[PDB]
């Protein structure tokens, strides 16, 4: 029932899921002015080198690729986090133009896109559980920009024309997240929320500060995807993104100077 369009989009679902109007709700704007460099942040570990994908998947909102969570293939530890977060799946937000399809903003300037890999508690034993807690879950954030491509994306691009439409799935074995990140790990954290509903204000976010260049190509074949069924209007998956929301009682930090 929810999405993206003029009658079922982000002003709507404060309806059916009232934390929209939360006091930790994602995603915001990032002040670089005011958010404070803390010192006492660790490095933050990405440790990727054992992730197992499974399939890729049209959920009518985004495209996820989903991870083998069963045991510590790929995780998230270190930085502003305690303990350890297993991937679960990583999708994305873009938009119909260049200028915009980003979630967060950086003192208001909006990407072409944002990448969420989406991580959970290892403390709460599965995702269900860790949607329910205040640190249930870590999403890193990664923004897209329109440059040179990212081969690391390409294996993705070439698959979505199997996924055009809503409830489509294929295989996507032994894709490499690591081919996905910058060469910087420095980044902003702050606590929020899931962008989509259920919304739910457990997630630590780590947006990183460098973007990822993708091709005009690249993102052209994202904004072919469609949000409708096979058989239904044809309906293109494009600007799937919530925009900022209130910081309220909240402070950005950042692990870089
Ligand atoms: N745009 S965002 O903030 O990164 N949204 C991510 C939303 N997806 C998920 N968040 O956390 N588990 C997620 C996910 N991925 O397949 N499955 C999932 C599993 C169980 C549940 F009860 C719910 Br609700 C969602
Ligand atoms: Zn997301």
């Amino acid at each position: 029932h929810w999405g993206y369009g003029k009658h079922n989009g982000p002003e709507h679902w404060h309806k059916d899921f009232p934390i929209a109007k939360g006091e930790r709700q994602s995603p915001v704007d990032i002040d670089t002015h005011t958010a404070k460099y803390d010192p006492s942040l660790k490095p933050l570990s990405v440790s990727y080198d054992q992730a197992t994908s499974l399939r890729i998947l049209n959920n009518g909102h985004s495209f996820q690729v989903t991870f083998d969570d069963s045991q510590d293939k790929a995780v998230l530890k270190g930085g502003p986090l305690d303990g350890t977060y297993r991937l679960l799946q990583f999708h994305f937000h873009w938009g119909s133009l260049d200028g915009q399809g980003s979630e967060h903003t950086v003192d208001k300037k909006k990407y072409a896109a944002e990448l969420h890999l989406v991580h959970w508690n290892t403390k709460y034993g599965d995702v269900d559980k860790a949607l329910q807690q205040p640190d249930g879950l870590a999403v890193l954030g990664i923004f897209l920009k329109v440059g040179s491509a990212k081969p690391g994306l390409q294996k993705v691009v070439d698959v979505l024309d199997s996924i055009k439409t809503e409830g489509k799935s294929a295989d996507f074995t032994n894709f490499d997240p690591r081919g996905l990140l910058p060469e910087s790990l420095d980044y902003w954290t702050y606590p929020g929320s899931l962008t989509t509903p259920p919304l739910a204000e457990g997630v630590t976010w780590i947006v990183l500060k460098e973007p990822i260049s993708v091709s005009s190509e690249q993102v052209l074949k994202f904004r072919k995807l469609n949000f409708n069924g096979e058989g239904e209007p044809e309906e293109l998956m494009v600007d799937n993104w919530r925009p900022a929301q209130p910081l309220k009682n909240r402070q950005i930090k950042a692990s870089f100077k």
